[PDB]
């Protein structure tokens, strides 16, 4: 399936919500898939959604809080490397894992054993077949995941090099 790959809003998508987006499919099987827009901040920063979450952080380095679909808002996805160690925690694929446990939480509260890492809110998902039936009418662009997509790179800049890395391995035009 398509597990740890990235979806790629082509520049041609006229989709209100999902335009200009790069998402890391976190899951994706017979039944569906799911995943985590991963360029798109949701101008929170990472205290204000810890103290919302009766977590103290007073000392908590500064980071962006991602809207990571249009589906429940409330739920929280920390996507980070290493091994799936915590309380609620899945490899998705190569040395990325997300995790849902609070344990984690107080972890980036003291600004530690946690390494890059990103946190969204909400997320995307695809009833049975319906990811693959977008991309067959080819709604969907596609790429591989890696670090400097999901976290080395400025947010903004993420849509343009995913959409670049397509042309590194087949011959794509980017304009």
């Amino acid at each position: 399936y398509l597990t740890h790959r990235c979806l790629i809003a082509p520049p041609e998508m006229a989709d209100d919500f999902f335009a200009n987006t790069v998402i890391y499919l976190a899951r994706h099987d017979e039944e569906g898939a799911q995943g985590i827009i991963i360029n798109r901040p949701a101008g929170i920063q990472i205290k204000e959604l810890l103290n919302d979450l009766d977590i103290d952080a007073d000392n908590v380095n500064p980071h962006e809080v991602l809207q990571g679909g249009p589906l429940r808002p409330e739920a929280g996805f920390v996507l980070h490397t290493g091994q799936p160690t915590w309380h609620s925690s899945i490899a998705v694929g190569e040395n990325v894992c997300i995790t849902t446990s609070k344990d984690i939480l107080d972890a980036i509260a003291h600004n530690e054993g946690v390494g890059r890492y990103q946190i969204a809110l909400g997320y995307a998902s695809w009833g049975k077949n319906q990811l693959e039936d977008e991309i067959a009418r080819g709604d969907w662009l596609i790429c591989d995941a890696d670090m400097d997509l999901i976290f080395n790179l400025p947010y903004d800049d993420r849509w343009d090099a995913a959409y670049k890395k397509i042309g590194v391995d087949r011959t794509w035009l980017a304009s």
